[PDB]
């Protein structure tokens, strides 16, 4: 089980999630969760503020060790802490990775539907994307065709949001062998890895010696422990040459993490596992509930079963809703989900629903939607 | 007057300042202050943590208005809030400014002695610096020669750290006219502007219509209110074309500010002025004390009177100390100051001393130095 603040206290968090839409609209959109903050993480932040830890980051951080120990305990990956480094956030890590660890101007394979900031990542790095369809899984043949068309890296979310997918180890093994044959890198975004509820996360970088060479692994405790605004993520290298190359970069390229964020992240990794296990159990139950009920109450809605994350991709193309389903549900049901068109052109007609909230909130949301949809124009 | 935490509580802040050197070494180096945090700022952070404001930043921020109102009240500059934007920190703003608002590969005039991160800024942007001597002030003839040698921007700290200088308005006016004649930008770093204790800060961007076009102004409350680790600074544009160009940049280029940092910065600007005035009065007194006593107790040390900042540039070249004076004082006096060689090659023999601490700490520090220096090898 999990604790939740009152709905009043949730709004009073005064984050993007609660300020984008009106007071009557239930927000099930941006990836922040509604769980009361993990007690160990909240206390670490509270104590740091009381201590006035507001200057520059201290020497002697054990965050890299904490990260390595978490990777070892949870996934059986023996990460080297000397190859783990702080960064402000996961997308900034991917930005540095493309800009400094792939050849200049080289195309980047981006599976779709894609985490919407990935399109901004392409514009920021000035790289052309090669888009491949990840719906129902990724075909390695599509990946090879991208490399044959000139791509020198692939961005791989694992777990794969917004589809809730957990890639198999032998699949990651062949992906890395393929990348190596084309002198390409695999940039693995593992921000959702703590949130697997049906299956097991495999760290791609550890499936082979080839994988260790081709992967650059990027993660944060920000999704699982809900501290995105504190700015602390981790870059996990799996070979000495990448770590050396990182160390040679100007500090200005690598800096940004917040002092409080370093403290919150370390506490999450060291003391947040019990909470994580309860969180994941609660998400699995919400998932099973939504998977059954949504199609029964909102006719034509289709959902594919998931294995990880709190983000549910719903197909509304078999409804007869006019225009964007997201906009319909905001205006007529007072329930906010992300419009799938932001994830790629083939996301049109889909919505992404955030189920990291209470069963009560989910019931209310689907009931509002069930009524509104019964007489949409 | 000002409050200070106990020396035990200062160490327990566990920031870079307190963790670089051993327990017996008084740290007067990195630019963090030892004042108890401004009560209004501390309470804003405390309340935000209690509210669990840990997700993404909210819509409807009034930080730009707060910044504009501070600029108006303190300096008489009527900044437009719609031209003010958040960034993670001041150096990141300068990085974006060089990379996106000056021509590709164009040289950058960097006065010396220089804030040490400026050398990392040059390596990160891949630009060659044209170094001019700022000791005793900046000669506009040296600036013109730089532009004639191809530079298309100048980095201008105003107030100028580490020399404590406050530039005159008619000087800023001619600098901007000069820059305009060479199609160059003036990138004004005003992070120390709240900390003028003898004179008045002029906002360069407001001295003329030409200045409004050529300047890009970058600041933060991080120095004056000691919140560098919270990651929130401001970019202040002074013409619509720059603001438009900023808005057209990929969000990935511009993001990074922390949620708590946005909250702390707004509180600093809205409610921190009384504290600021007491801080500045305390710094002026520390400055007057050090200016008189250092030369009397540490023979050969020379100091030029300052008008702003809490960073004192001390010349030890007329001592007969062997090797780096910074290293001598760390090893033999247990007092840590920055080695001037990090500020440029002509900084060798200088140290930078941070006097944003108690008179008690300063007395103890100069006394340790006075004894050690009496029999240096
Ligand atoms: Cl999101
Ligand atoms: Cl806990
Ligand atoms: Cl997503
Ligand atoms: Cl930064
Ligand atoms: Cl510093
Ligand atoms: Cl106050
Ligand atoms: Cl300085
Ligand atoms: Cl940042
Ligand atoms: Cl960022
Ligand atoms: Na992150
Ligand atoms: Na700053």
């Amino acid at each position: 089980g999990m604790q939740f603040p009152s709905i009043e206290d949730l709004r009073a968090r005064n984050t993007m999630k609660w300020t984008r839409y009106g007071q009557g609209v239930l927000p099930l959109w941006v990836a922040e969760s509604d769980f009361s903050t993990c007690p160990a993480v909240l206390q670490a932040i509270t104590d740091a503020v009381q201590r006035e830890a507001f200057g520059y980051q201290p020497d002697g951080s054990l965050l890299s060790q904490a990260t390595a120990e978490f990777y070892a305990d949870r996934y059986g990956y023996q990460a080297r802490p000397e190859w783990i480094f702080p960064i402000p956030d996961v997308v900034r890590g991917l930005y540095i990775a493309i800009d400094h660890f792939t050849p200049a101007q080289s195309k980047v394979i981006v599976p779709t539907p894609a985490y919407p900031p990935f399109f901004h990542l392409l514009s920021a790095t000035q790289r052309e994307g090669i888009f491949i369809d990840a719906t129902g899984g990724i075909n390695l043949h599509d990946v090879e065709k991208g490399f044959q068309a000139g791509a020198r890296s692939i961005l791989l979310c694992n777990p794969y949001n917004p589809l809730g997918m957990v890639f198999a180890p032998e699949w990651l093994n062949e992906l890395c062998d393929l990348a190596h044959r084309y002198d390409a890198r695999v940039l693995v975004d593992e921000i959702h890895a703590p949130l697997v509820f049906d299956g097991q996360h495999t760290v791609a970088a550890g499936v082979s010696d080839t994988a260790a060479s081709v992967c650059i692994t990027i993660t944060a405790p920000s999704k699982a422990w809900n501290i995105a605004g504190l700015k602390c993520a981790q870059i996990i290298f799996s070979n000495p040459s990448d770590a050396e190359h990182w160390q040679q970069l100007s500090p200005v390229i690598k800096d940004g993490a917040s002092t409080l964020g370093l403290i919150a992240a370390e506490a999450a990794y060291r003391y947040g596992t019990d909470f994580l296990n309860q969180e994941v159990a609660y998400l699995k139950n919400n998932h099973d509930f939504l998977l059954h009920e949504i199609p029964k109450r909102i006719p034509g809605a289709k959902i594919t079963p998931m294995q990880a994350t709190y983000l549910m991709w719903i197909d509304f193309r078999d409804t007869t809703i006019e225009g964007s389903p997201s906009e319909f549900f905001i205006e007529k049901a007072k329930v906010a989900m992300n419009d799938g068109a932001w994830f790629g052109e083939d996301g049109t007609g889909f919505c992404r629903l955030n189920f990291a909230t209470s069963r009560e909130v989910l019931e209310e949301a689907i009931d509002r939607m069930a009524k509104a949809v019964s007489h949409h124009t």
